[PDB]
C-alpha cells in the first residue's frame, strides 16, 4: 500500500563530517589570509542562519539566497573582510569536492527507486537545491524535489508536503515521511524518525518509527506493505 517514500532534508542524506568540512572549506577560501578564525566566522554564521529559519517558519516564501546573502553582508561588514560576491560558486564547488553522503545513501536511494516514488522535501530555493543535489552526485536518484520556493510558503507549513504528495499522486496514508527531526502531521503520512548517534532519545514517542540508518526503512515499508 506504501507508494512513496519522502526525506525531509539533505540532513538525512549528508555526513555530519561531510558537512562540517564542506562549510568550513567555504569560510577558508571566503577569508584566505584574512585574521579571522575560519571556525569563529562559520560558528556565527550558524548561529545567524538558524536565528533567520526560525523567524521565517511558516512564513510565506523568501528566496534563502536573499536571506543568507543579507547574514553574510552582515558578517563582512562585523569583522571587516571584503564580501564574496561568487559565495554560491565557492559552496557548489566545495559540495562537490568535499561533501561525503552516510555510506548506506545511494544504494539505499536506488533501491526504493524503481518500487516506490522517491521524493525529497527541502526548506531551500529549487535550483540551489538541484544543484547541491547533482553535485552530491544523487540528483537522479529521485522522482521529486519539492522546495519552499515551489510551495510558497516556509516549513512547517502543510503546501510544501501537500504539493510532494501531489507530485507523487498518492494519499498522505500511502507514503512515508523520514526526517532528522521530530512536520507532515495531520497528513496522514508514516514518520520514521532517523537517530543515526542515538541521541534523539526524547523524542522517540514522536514518530512511528525510530530508525539508525535509512537501510531499515526498507525494511520499514517492506513490513507495512504486507500488513
Amino acid at each position: 500500500m506504501i507508494r512513496a517514500v519522502f526525506f525531509d532534508s539533505l540532513g538525512t542524506l549528508i555526513s555530519v563530517e561531510g558537512a562540517a568540512k564542506v562549510h568550513l572549506k567555504i569560510m577558508e577560501e571566503v577569508l584566505g589570509d584574512y585574521p579571522l578564525n575560519p571556525k569563529t566566522l562559520l560558528d556565527e554564521y550558524e548561529k545567524l542562519a538558524r536565528e533567520a529559519f526560525s523567524n521565517y517558519a511558516g512564513k510565506p516564501y523568501r528566496p534563502l539566497r536573499d536571506i543568507l546573502e543579507e547574514v553574510m553582508r552582515k558578517l563582512a561588514e562585523k569583522y571587516g573582510f571584503k564580501y564574496p560576491e561568487n559565495l554560491w560558486e565557492i559552496s557548489l564547488r566545495m559540495a562537490q569536492r568535499y561533501g561525503e553522503l552516510y555510506p548506506e545513501v545511494v544504494e539505499v536511494l536506488k533501491s526504493l527507486k524503481g518500487k516506490y516514488h522517491v521524493g525529497v522535501i527541502l526548506n531551500r530555493d529549487t535550483e540551489p537545491a538541484t544543484a547541491f543535489l547533482d553535485a552530491l552526485g544523487i540528483k537522479d536518484l529521485f522522482d521529486s524535489i519539492t522546495t519552499s520556493e515551489e510551495a510558497g510558503f516556509f516549513k512547517p507549513h502543510p503546501r510544501i508536503f501537500e504539493l510532494a504528495l501531489k507530485k507523487a499522486g498518492v494519499k498522505g496514508e500511502k507514503a512515508v515521511y523520514v526526517g532528522d527531526n521530530p512536520g507532515s502531521k495531520n497528513l496522514g503520512m508514516t514518520s520514521i524518525l532517523l537517530d543515526r548517534k542515538g541521541e534523539k532519545r526524547e523524542f522517540w514517542d514522536k514518530a512511528d518509527f525510530i530508525v539508525s540508518d535509512l537501510r531499515e526503512v526498507i525494511k520499514i515499508v517492506d513490513e507495512l506493505n504486507g500488513q
